[PDB]
């Protein structure tokens, strides 16, 4: 239904198939739906790239038929408010450097190992340290990555910073190149010289979550004895990168089919 | 295809239709050609944004059928050495700040008035001073601008510095769009997501490319006689030259494009 379908819509900009409207239609119970909405919000958060791993993200159902999104137990926003408001709630919590990567430690304030360590030193932290966290390191294909352990869990992030407007602007690259009417094409090209590619194309998205959230990162997790295993980290690092290029590819494509429709 | 077409190709890079190949073939008179090379060469220098207004530019025919490019009467390059050769002959002579603007005065060493002068004060200079020169200021449209007078001629320069790389990039986009075979278009568009754009378009086939070394970065409007001492003639001069610079940028981008479609 309305709120459920909208939440769903938001999760999709992070490649999360939360299926919530169907769960609600299944006559699922309040706590079940809450668990499901919260679980999906956490996945999305790890792919949105906001750099907020240190906050706890919950989402709950309201008696007035809303969904209330929360971060560290404080009410941040309600789905019924629109996604741009969800954006504007997150913003002052964030801290991007000029590379658009999060300046926060996932573990909260403290020491961070450098991102460029030798596998031998990294292998020792994995095996024999409790909690640890490294900084960003430049990887294959303009991507960035960092590793950190919290409790029984190892986290691998692989990121490729690209704003929502960036994501839209690469979608306008493909929509213009695809156009079968060379008159409208050349006209949009001149108007693209003068207002960028997206503005030219626009001449309602504000309401679409694609305007405020896009896929920017992928987090891969290990648990138990895997989270103390150096072969398991390197598999997981490769996994997360493939995943990242996948979901960024899907979302570029689905966002193109939107920019036309 | 001959040294005249070589010179004609080099002049197209500033959007100067020299018509040298057609003159050389016409029934015109002896010596009219050297004059034409120099006339066409000086105009080209106004648009290249090299910052060499203080030097004198000449082009002549040599004894062995070549075209010699001169600076202050000294042999700087030969057209037959290609255009890159001309680029590095100019290089030791240049002096660009961080933005792409010449640090040389157009009038040689001497006092330069501020570039951010008030219009009432720039006017006095335009109505009553003899020779003068301002520094670069910014203008409208992410442009820059300065103005000098040498003699009876006012010189209004508007500039939008660009690397010949980005200009080649902008011409690649225009071409990969006009592409007819939608399959190869999507192939190029995907490589362009990976290997860059002008990268992936060159990859289907440049230092020989004239536009690889020279680009329209600026334009100099000129006033003479009575207009040259007229402050409203000056403010209009500035709008003309920004419009010019957009035009010749557009002409030279459409040219470089039609060049990139050959060899696909």
């Amino acid at each position: 239904d309305g709120i459920y379908a909208a939440f769903d819509t938001l999760m999709s900009t992070a490649g999360v198939d939360s299926q919530i409207a169907a769960l609600a239609a299944s006559e699922a119970d309040a706590g079940t739906l809450d668990a499901a909405l919260t679980q999906s919000l956490q996945e999305a958060q790890g792919r949105w790239g906001l750099g907020l791993h240190h906050l706890r993200h919950e989402a709950r159902l309201t008696d007035d038929g809303d969904i209330e999104i929360l971060t560290d137990g404080r009410p941040s926003a309600r789905v019924s408010e629109g996604f741009g408001a969800l954006a504007q709630a997150y913003a002052p919590m964030q801290a991007l450097d000029e590379r658009g990567l999060s300046q926060w430690a996932a573990l909260g304030e403290g020491y961070r190992a450098p991102g460029d360590l030798p596998l031998a030193q990294l292998k020792v932290l994995i095996e024999h340290a409790r909690d640890f966290e490294t900084d960003w390191s430049a990887g294959r294909g303009e991507t960035f990555q960092r590793v950190w352990r919290k409790g029984d869990t190892l986290f691998v992030e692989v990121a490729r910073p690209a704003s929502a407007e960036a994501a839209l602007s690469k979608a306008a690259w493909k929509v213009i190149a695809s156009i079968k009417d060379r008159a409208f094409q050349r006209e949009l090209m001149r108007r693209s010289e003068k207002d960028g590619m997206l503005g030219a194309l626009l001449g309602n998205l504000a309401q679409l979550p694609e305007a405020h959230f896009t896929v920017q990162a992928f987090v891969q997790t290990l648990s138990g004895a895997a989270a103390r295993n150096a072969e398991e980290y390197r598999a997981a690092l490769k996994t997360a990168a493939a995943a990242l290029e996948e979901y960024q590819g899907v979302t570029t494509r689905q966002l193109s089919e939107v920019l036309r429709h």
